[PDB]
RNA sequence: AUUAAGACAUUCGUGAGUGAUUUAUUUCCAUGAAGUGGCGU
């Protein structure tokens, strides 16, 4: 779908032929991909709102910890300098 | 006046009768409606 690296297209399988499928999603992602990093959302109660009140936590999250890789967080009397500029003056090339 | 003279190889007669330019053949194969945030430090 439309801006699926952020995480808006997600699908898994069930069942497959009428079996059920068991493929761990850690080792699944660690074959395939480079880096994999794990990120501990807040088990917060009242799951019974599970579309609205998780989703909107997990999407501002993205949108937080993207918006801290590429450019910076500027709002209220809160500033996270942007981490690729940080990378960049660290290295030799400055 | 001489084995001679006269005598259309002619009459009638449909190149016609029966016959499907038809049978077989995928306008199909490949392809992300996607990409990116910006400023207010």
């Amino acid at each position: 779908g439309t801006r699926n690296n952020k995480g808006f297209g997600s699908f898994t399988v069930e069942y497959i032929n009428n079996q059920k499928n068991i493929c761990n999603v850690e080792d699944t992602l660690k074959e395939n991909f480079a880096f994999v990093y794990k990120k501990k959302i807040a088990l917060s109660r009242q799951s019974t709102l599970d579309f609205i009140y998780i989703y909107n936590q997990i999407f501002s999250t993205i949108k937080k910890d993207y918006q801290i890789l590429k450019s910076g967080y500027n709002f209220r009397n809160e500033y996270i300098k942007s981490l690729l500029f940080c990378y960049f003056v660290s290295k030799y090339p400055n």
